[PDB]
DNA sequence: GTGGGGAAGGGGCC
DNA sequence: AGGCCCCTTCCCCAC
């Protein structure tokens, strides 16, 4: 629980305070050594490394399929079970992704 | 108008 | 203080 000196908002996490400040300046200290592409966060560079190496460690437990990223694994999991998990309370329309439900909720015409 | 890919942040655990 | 992973919303796209 720390307060950002710039936008005066509470940021939780001891080490996350420098990272949030990095979003107010646009600096990208981390740079890939192969494609020379600069990133704002280190973990994003780690994902970019997964692209170059070709590693797909996200292995489905039910069927054994391997995927590059986590969201690709999530998209495969809904095929195994729960194709359309979300729903609108008022209109009872099924949705696949949370943002898609918020898309209907952004209109908010049912409420 | 619907699905999805990727981006951009915030947080939890170690 | 930071790596590594998860989650979310949002832009923008082919269909
Ligand atoms: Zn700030
Ligand atoms: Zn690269
Ligand atoms: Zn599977
Ligand atoms: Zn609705």
């Amino acid at each position: 629980f720390q307060k950002c000196p710039i936008c005066e908002k509470v940021i939780q996490g001891a080490g996350k305070l420098p990272r949030h400040i990095r979003t107010h300046t646009g600096e990208k200290p981390y740079e890939c050594n192969i494609c020379k592409v600069r990133f704002t966060r280190q973990d994003k560079l780690k994902v970019h490394m997964r692209k170059h190496t070709g590693e797909k460690p996200y292995l489905c437990q039910q069927c054994g399929a391997a995927f590059a990223h986590n969201y690709d694994l999530k998209n495969h999991m809904r095929v195994h079970t729960g194709l359309r998990p979300y729903q609108c309370d008022s209109c009872c329309k099924t949705f696949v992704r949370s943002d898609h439900l918020h898309r209907h909720l952004k209109k908010d015409g049912c409420n």
